[PDB]
């Protein structure tokens, strides 16, 4: 099923929420993505930091409009409070439109993430700068820097309107919008946030958040509705979706594509990919086997170091989804992810490209071949062959025909077929003999 494999999405994810990436850096990543046979760039722009500003950032919520220039000041400041990156603060609308167009012309899509209700430090800060009160979730006196309180109607309304503003921009120029949903209050609860949101149902009268997880389902579904209204497919990370396999709080919108990144860990019991598929969700395999955190560049340098990610790529194929329960889990594609958890780390293009190249090579039948050198070779053939001998001319014409007769849907596994055809053309041109 070569055609089914090549039809899958192959995606590189870049955390440009925590850390600034310039348009030039992002274009270079797009170029490499295209070369290695990827289909999409997944660009987080809201992920702790918020690093994408529309021309009009005015937000209507809470019975008022927050002025564009105030929302911009609030977000720039709020992002800087998370991390004031010396390289830059945000991409502009003009830059994003140009980047999406640049990618489109190369056959690469762009999938944005603007994360909530977790990983939203900068939006929380921005809301406080606008004057919204107490937006942050707290757990027995420990305030999350990252997560909104779903009981705070003003904070929730603002956040939804902000997501809507971005989704309206991305409408018609993208296909999928990642609303995130990972790791609720991971700081304040020591990575127990879903358990906390579920706890009051089963452990009442203990001070746990009343209707916490029910409100989360409603929030996720309302963001899904917002995204869908703009003709975009919503996507979200898996960990909070039917956490603890618990279907008793409500149901998630089936139109949410699941980015399946984790199988969970000790005391963090996530729904299996089997359960999620059976509930009607499509799955993008985002296995954290393949993760790379910038600056963790070799064995021993911490979790998700480059050597660990390269090992994960070698040992966990694109078809291996987290927590399958032994079931056959279909996928829409696979996504290798680079993250900026320590955003002051130096971004190394060569290390990212090595990760990308290894993912492509390890799953070569899924990745598109590279035809650009073949097209260049054709452009370099002498146009007029009259002055050469008939025998030598025929050989060039046959070699050109052979290139133009290559299957246009070859995989990276078949690159040598293309490269051999290029070499043969070059040989025949070199052998052109003047009459
Ligand atoms: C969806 C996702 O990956 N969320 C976070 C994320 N979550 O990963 C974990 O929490 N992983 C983990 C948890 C417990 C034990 C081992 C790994 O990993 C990335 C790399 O650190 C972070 O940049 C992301 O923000």
């Amino acid at each position: 099923s070569h055609n089914e494999k090549l039809a899958k999405k192959k995606i590189v994810s870049i955390d440009a929420g925590r850390k600034y990436f310039s348009p030039e850096q992002l274009k270079e990543i797009i170029d490499k993505a295209k070369h290695y046979g990827y289909t999409d760039l997944h660009l987080l722009v809201g992920n702790d930091g918020l690093r994408f500003m529309l021309d009009d950032m005015s937000i209507t919520a809470n019975g008022k409009t927050y002025a564009s220039d105030d929302v911009k000041r609030a977000i720039e400041k709020g992002t800087n409070d998370y991390y004031n990156d010396p390289n830059g603060n945000h991409l502009t609308e003009s830059q994003m439109t140009d980047l999406i167009n640049y990618a489109k012309d190369k056959g690469i899509g762009l999938i944005p993430t603007v994360n909530s209700p977790g990983h939203m430090d900068a939006i929380l800060n921005a809301m406080k700068e606008l004057g919204i009160q107490n937006p942050n979730f707290s757990y027995f006196g420990k305030k999350s820097a990252r997560t909104v309180d779903l009981d705070n109607e003003q904070a929730v309304a603002f956040t939804k309107a902000l997501i809507d503003k971005y989704a309206a921009y991305f409408a018609k120029k993208t296909e999928i919008f990642n609303i995130g949903l990972d790791e609720y209050a991971n700081d304040a609860t020591d990575a127990k946030g879903w358990s906390v949101l579920q706890a009051d149902k089963y452990y009442p009268n203990e001070g746990y958040p009343v209707k916490g997880y029910e409100k989360f389902i409603a929030y996720a579904n309302d963001l899904a509705r917002i995204v869908k209204s703009h003709g975009l497919k919503p996507m979200a990370f898996n960990d909070g979706i039917y956490y603890n396999s618990d279907t008793s709080f409500g149901s998630f919108d089936k139109d949410i594509i699941v980015s399946m990144w984790t199988g969970g860990w000790g005391g963090y019991d996530v729904a299996s990919s089997k359960l999620l598929a059976e509930k009607g969700h499509q799955i993008l395999n985002t296995n954290d086997a393949w993760y790379y955190v910038l600056g963790r560049n070799a064995d021993g340098q911490g979790w998700y170091n480059l050597d660990q990610g390269l090992n994960g790529i070698k040992n966990t194929p694109i078809t291996s989804v987290p927590k399958t329960e032994g079931a056959d889990i279909p996928i829409i594609g696979g996504m290798v992810a680079a993250w900026a958890d320590t955003p002051s780390a130096r971004y190394s293009p060569s290390r990212l490209f090595k990760l990308m190249r290894h993912f492509a090579n390890a799953n070569a039948e899924y990745f598109a071949a590279d035809y650009e050198s073949a097209e260049q070779a054709l452009n370099e053939v002498p146009k007029d062959l009259n002055r050469y001998t008939a025998e030598s001319v025929t050989a060039v014409k046959e070699a050109e025909k052979a290139i133009r007769s290559l299957d246009s849907n070859l995989s990276r596994a078949q690159q040598d077929t293309i490269d051999q055809a290029i070499a043969k053309l070059q040989e025949t041109v070199n052998n052109l003999t003047l009459t």
